[PDB]
């Protein structure tokens, strides 16, 4: 069952973004905190609209897709990743990490129930490294 | 009024594109127009020096956020 | 059956060629319009008897023979010429392409009769080379610059122009453009073209790459 | 049978882009008028040698090889091409369509005999789409 | 008359060949004389230093238009 | 002090890179963090005409040499 | 046994360097000299250190990594390379060409123990070929006119050297020295290249002829 | 072994053909003294590289191969010359002495190994009488 | 004496080819040296326009007979 | 048996060309005349020698040797030439015809015992077209 993430946080951790900037280390530190749980692509990418302006985040979608590509490198590049399977069947396609997959789209209960919890920490990892990238890029 | 926004010349480029993407979004544009008005806008504002910037992309660039990243890497640091 | 070009069309052809000369880009186009159906070798004759001055008419017999000469070592040199036939006897000798063999002198009604469709491209073409050779002697790449105010493509035409009308071997035309292209074109241009991410290796895709990103003024 | 195309013509075609430009829609209707009928290679490659200059004659070559890959793309994605035939002995290579197979090369004539229909509208359509493109570049 | 013309003091060589050729094929010789008539009076009309020009040929010149080519490349330019 | 060069106004970039390598290559750095100095050095010096012209490198340049070389070609001569 | 270069003669070729520049023949011609017997890759490394300023010697270490890794992708395409051996124990890292190597940093003896003569003469050619682009770099072909008063043997060695120094490919240079052998060269040497009863096609054979029949004054 | 000439010796000779020319006495005499032991391929060539300017260089090249034509032309004229040997399989091509044969390009070791002392004199004297020629060519 | 032999300005060529050969046959040199005493004789002498006549040959003239058939053949006619 | 022509013909003929030249008719009708025994290489060769000067004498012999070469291409495609015989010692090489073949240099006497009737009469006319050749450059 997907719950979401109290706007409260959300809005303190907002204008810590807008205080502080993308870069301080209490923000990321921040950051890092609201990134405990493992989160489906809905959480994380309404997270990132909410916290980061247009242009940011235009750069971390880019950022985003790029490392999850690099993930899905190293998936087809060895068959125990946690979010494959040992079948063939199993294999994740991005549009399963990116939240496009049938069945997603638009939906998270859905998402939450497709999704695999190494699929769900591997999305979570890409995010953050995206925002790291993203935040050494932008200031 | 999108059409109407200009690069300052002491404004950075962050900023300009904040305020450019904010009015395009929230204007009365069909979605699927949205990014090409961008794009075009960064290129035909955003005062010479990062017009020239863009213009002697040695890739293309074909999106929002490619063209931010990219003018963010070559841009004059000052 | 043979029919005549229009004298009507032939007068201002001529008159073009008396005003704007053997060179200038609209006399070669209108060359080019004259000489799309294959002529007879008494057509392209006459039609250079009118067009051209009594010098320039010498050296143009000149130089059509000496490129259905080339032509002519080309086909003995292949045996699949669409003017050549498979065996001996269709081979085609100069007497047959000058319109000088056995039933074509003065007549070009028997000429149009014997004459095959590959003689009359291969003749056509040879008579367009030696209009272009002879042009290019009635009346220099190196010295070539882009002007201040002159667009790209123009200076790209001129060059390319005087490149390929000049003395240089057919191999060398490609490398000494890309290479004019760099020098000259001035620094702006230049620029442009030196901090290329990707590597140019034609004249065709320098140009496509300037003037995509050319400074719009 | 071939028959080349009215000098006439093409003489008043040649002073409409010299006087009007490559990208004025009088003169691309003056375009599409002379690609009314399907040329042969010879027809469409003496009519851009004629009517354009050495630049974009240059970067028409260009464009025109790029869509006829495009279309043997195309081709070699269905079988069912008006240029294909059913067997593999009708595949239809780029040598053909830039008129440089066997028995074409130079030979209008030769040209005709051997082109199917199929492979003539799709020269055309691939040589004013090639046009369009080095209208809108070169100006 | 083809055999009163001179190349004048000032005039061209493309002209003085022009005139030469019209007067030549506009008389009364034969159409096999006129080729030897045209070389010949090349050489011995076209004032001396375009007489010594063609004199020393390294090549045999056989032909009105050959003479007038080589003529054409070599000529002081003036 | 290598910390203290600068580009003058008038002064050309060859010898601003030779007094600069000369201060950082013979200073109390490790010989590992000489390169990245020079570097880091020839992007923050070296009056804002090159740091424009070094910012907007369509190429990555990894080494004083390859910066070196790449302003060398694309200067203002003057 | 590994034996330094002298320093008085790397003194005297610093000097030469320092007054007559990194282009100058003669300055081209000294370090040919001091680059008669293969170097290792120390003498050549500290040489170079020592003629060169700062922002040439970056330049340089560029320019000869670069053509090292040229001289490796050419060695692992052909397995004959006189630095490489039969097996493939024997093939050559650009650690061991540099120098970088295990039992060779910092260590010239070790270094002449371990390297080959191949190794040396690639390292050395190497090298030499980087001080040429560095020089040429440091400090146009298409605007070399041969003066009235100089000599052929004079424009004839500028314009090879503007050529062969130049941006061009290396099968372009014959036709465009040949090209502007023909169209600058004042105008009685290109009337002497133009009435040529034979064809030249070669530099050396355009010299050849106008230095027989050149005008002697 | 191969052992390379002085290049302090070759900068002193360098010098000697700059200030006094190609044809004086001296210099004939001195390039008769650096041309006392038989050198290989490679020492001629990189001799004249380094003594001559370009011009000269492209003429002594010319020259050189036009005197070794005729070497090997009085060689398979006569299966006694000391590069010869007295069967078939010792005949001496002119790929073997300007260098250009097998196991040689580039490699002076390799040179030396496989070249006979009568090949180095031949070589030798044909690269004297060549420079001989282009210095009573060039003035 | 034959090394003082030149040709007039408006002396024929037959003529000074004449007086040259004559000299020379009769004169004090061995048989063996006067071919080249007499090619090298109308090489340098014999003035500057038949110089340049013989230097600009395209062929090798190794004969005093070859070179009086060229310029005979090339001469300028006046 | 050899008899030599007379010097009063001789002086007549020297002082007839040199009044009237190389080119006159009544020249060519007396060299023809003097030109009617078939003579010797020696005749003939005293003969221009005398009659002619220095010059024209050296285009002389050039032109003789020219015309002697073309007969002698002409005889080895023939071998029924009345200079050769039927078998290939007969052959008659260019020293035989210009009489320097052995037993011939010098020698009239010798020369007239060896030499055919065919060779007279071709070494006649050869030398009859050469002195036209050289009177025809001359003037």
């Amino acid at each position: 069952a997907w719950t979401p993430l109290e706007p409260k946080l959300i809005t303190r951790l907002a204008d810590t973004v807008r205080t502080k900037g993308l870069r301080s280390p209490i923000t990321m530190a921040e950051v890092e905190a609201l990134m405990s749980s493992p989160l489906l692509p809905h959480d994380v990418t309404n997270l990132m609209r909410v916290i980061l302006g247009p242009a940011p985040y235009a750069l971390w979608m880019d950022a985003w897709g790029v490392q999850l590509q690099t993930v899905i490198a190293a998936a087809t590049r060895d068959p125990r990743h946690p979010a494959n399977g040992q079948g063939r069947g199993e294999r994740t396609n991005l549009n399963r990490l990116k939240g496009l997959a049938d069945g997603m789209v638009g939906n998270p209960q859905g998402q939450a129930a497709l999704l695999r919890p190494g699929e769900l920490v591997a999305i979570t990892a890409s995010a953050l490294q995206a925002f790291r990238e993203v935040a050494r890029l932008a200031e």
